[PDB]
């Protein structure tokens, strides 16, 4: 006969890791037999079943090549054996920083008086991200304003920026924030871009 | 200068689709510009949150699902910028249709009398959540002997304990599975045969 002694969920590295690494989730059980048997493994994420397995192994592992804060959450994974069942404890996974974002001028040359929208998005995440928006001035190394935008349903914001009269030469940079438990941030993001 | 004329998704072949075919959602644009051809960036969405992002030179940009599922099934919109310029689909409504026949599984190839049977039902291709319908059959009676109800709000497959009457020795079970959108789709049977001793 059979006895589920016991489940695991080992994450390898850690159950915190940083944001842009691989990552895999691995299942183990432990099963006592006389003389061999068939797994079927389960992996939930926030009690949604995102895969599945058949194996006569005891240790089963998910591979995550990039991880994202998306990713980040409780896990919890269930063992079948000859319909005979029992459950991981919960474990959580926390996925620290945020990637460089990308920024991007409709403009690379503008009149003054006019606009510029300047879009900044954080590609490889998904919402909700906070960004903050400097426009920087370059033949006076002053920042000349900033924005804070939060983005709930997009990755993603397009802002408009005015030319005022005052600078022909300037730059704007961008930064993201987003959420695992508590709060990450990134490094800065610019292009350049001069005025007439 | 650049006007994104309007924006499109077509679903291959059709916004409605079998349980377990492929499927491709495409996102197109019109375009017209005075120019240089110009970087797209697309984003596709289900139910308002975001699935897929890619970049292209090229109007039209597609997403590939090998087997659909239901879970799959949902509403699915897609924006595209250009220079910093948006548009947004409108909202299209994917339906799937059908479910796979679900997989049953015995603890036993052989039961003694009074005893138990734990019976596994599983649609493995599909998500929670699934309604069940086991029948305990009778192949020298061929009568529904017993019949268990259950409904699974957190799995996608069940496990039930069967009483072994002593009125019989060779018996089979058969499972049927339900899972609704607004419309409800049931599966075939499934089975599988098994005896018992004095």
């Amino acid at each position: 006969s059979f006895t589920i002694n016991s489940v695991d969920m080992k994450s390898l590295p850690d159950w915190t890791v940083q944001n842009g690494k691989q990552l895999t989730l691995q299942c183990f059980a432990d099963v006592s037999t006389t003389s061999k048997p068939q797994h079927q493994m389960l992996f939930y994420k926030d009690d949604v079943l995102f895969y599945q397995i058949s194996s006569m192994k005891s240790t089963e592992s998910y591979f995550i090549p990039e991880v994202r804060i998306y990713d980040s959450g409780t896990y919890k994974c269930t063992v079948i054996v000859n319909n005979k069942e029992k459950t991981t404890a919960e474990y959580q996974l926390l996925v620290e920083g945020v990637p460089s974002p990308r920024v991007t001028l409709d403009k690379k040359e503008a009149i003054q008086g006019g606009i510029v929208r300047v879009q900044c998005s954080v590609p490889e995440e998904k919402a909700p991200i906070h960004f903050t928006i400097e426009k920087l001035e370059l033949n006076e190394k002053m920042v000349k304003l900033k924005r804070e935008k939060n983005s709930r349903d997009q990755n993603f914001v397009i802002l408009e920026f005015p030319v005022e009269e005052q600078d022909r030469v300037l730059s704007f940079r961008c930064q993201a924030r987003i959420i695992s438990g508590i709060h990450m941030q990134t490094s800065e993001s610019t292009k350049s871009e001069l005025v007439t």
